[PDB]
């Protein structure tokens, strides 16, 4: 499924991401549009063994089992697969997940290259939230 950023906006709205650890709306928008372009299926598989998994884009080493990735912590306690799906609770429950240990945003390559600066209340700019 690929969302509008309004209608991500308003999910995210809705499974409480505005302002969780301090990190507005605005910056969880970015983070997933420059992560997989608002697409619930996006994966980009490593040289690694891993691979990143959803709208946010949630690595196998990490967060969840996918039982192909070597050194697996399955921090989330889900498998990724749960990561793809149309529905985005398994990923913003992981996403909160992550953002507590040792959250930036920063785990997020493409919030710290492309949110980390701007005015991310930017992608938020005329929804209804």
């Amino acid at each position: 499924k690929v969302f509008g950023r309004c209608e991500l906006a308003a999910a995210m709205k809705r499974h409480g991401l505005d302002n969780y650890r301090g990190y507005s709306l605005g910056n969880w928008v970015c983070a997933a549009k420059f992560e997989s372009n608002f697409n619930t299926q996006a994966t980009n598989r490593n040289t690694d063994g891993s691979t990143d998994y959803g709208i946010l884009q949630i690595n196998s080493r990490w967060w969840c089992n996918d039982g192909r990735t070597p050194g697996s912590r399955n921090l989330c306690n889900i498998p990724c697969s749960a990561l793809l799906s149309s529905d985005i609770t398994a990923s913003v429950n992981c996403a909160k997940k992550i953002v507590s240990d040792g959250n930036g945003m920063n785990a997020w390559v493409a919030w710290r290259n492309r949110c980390k600066g701007t005015d991310v209340q930017a992608w938020i700019r005329g929804c209804r939230l």
